[PDB]
C-alpha cells in the first residue's frame, strides 16, 4: 500500500544535492538558492490518484498520477519528462525519462522518516524528510 507515505513532510537533512543538480545542468544561481531551501512535501490520495505537492519559498511543484501509469511532468528545474511512479519493495519509485536520460527519485520510510534518494548519472543525493 502507499498509505504510510501520505502526509506532510519537511526537509531536515540533505547530502549531495548540488552534485545532483549540477548533473542535470541546473545553473549556479538556482543551485545556490536550492542549497538553502527546506521544502515541504505533501502527499495525498483520492482513490487510485496520488497528488504530490512540493512547496518552498523559490519554487513550487504539483503532480497528480496513478501508480503504474505514465504521465507528463515539468520538473522544478524546467525539464519536460515522461514519468512513472510505482511501489517496489515498499519504496515509492519515481522514474523520469527525457532525451534518452533517466533519473530516479526513490522514497523509503525508515523509522517514520521519509528518505528521498535522487540518482542521475553518477550523482546520488540523499534527502531526509520529517513528518509534520
Ligand atoms: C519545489 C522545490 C523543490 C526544490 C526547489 C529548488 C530545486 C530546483 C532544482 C532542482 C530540482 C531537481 C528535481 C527536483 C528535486 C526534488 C527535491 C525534493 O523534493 O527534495
Amino acid at each position: 500500500m502507499v498509505d504510510a507515505f501520505l502526509g506532510t513532510w519537511k526537509l531536515v537533512d540533505s547530502k549531495n544535492f548540488d552534485d545532483y543538480m549540477k548533473s542535470l545542468g541546473v545553473g549556479f544561481a538556482t543551485r545556490q538558492v536550492a542549497s538553502m531551501t527546506k521544502p515541504t512535501t505533501i502527499i495525498e490520495k483520492n482513490g487510485d490518484i496520488l497528488t504530490l505537492k512540493t512547496h518552498s519559498t523559490f519554487k513550487n511543484t504539483e503532480i497528480s498520477f496513478k501508480l503504474g501509469v505514465e504521465f507528463d511532468e515539468t520538473t522544478a528545474d524546467d525539464r519536460k519528462v515522461k514519468s512513472i511512479v510505482t511501489l517496489d519493495g515498499g519504496k515509492l519509485v519515481h522514474l523520469q525519462k527525457w532525451d534518452g536520460q533517466e533519473t530516479t527519485l526513490v522514497r523509503e520510510l525508515i523509522d517514520g522518516k521519509l528518505i528521498l534518494t535522487l540518482t542521475h548519472g553518477t550523482a546520488v543525493c540523499t534527502r531526509t524528510y520529517e513528518k509534520e
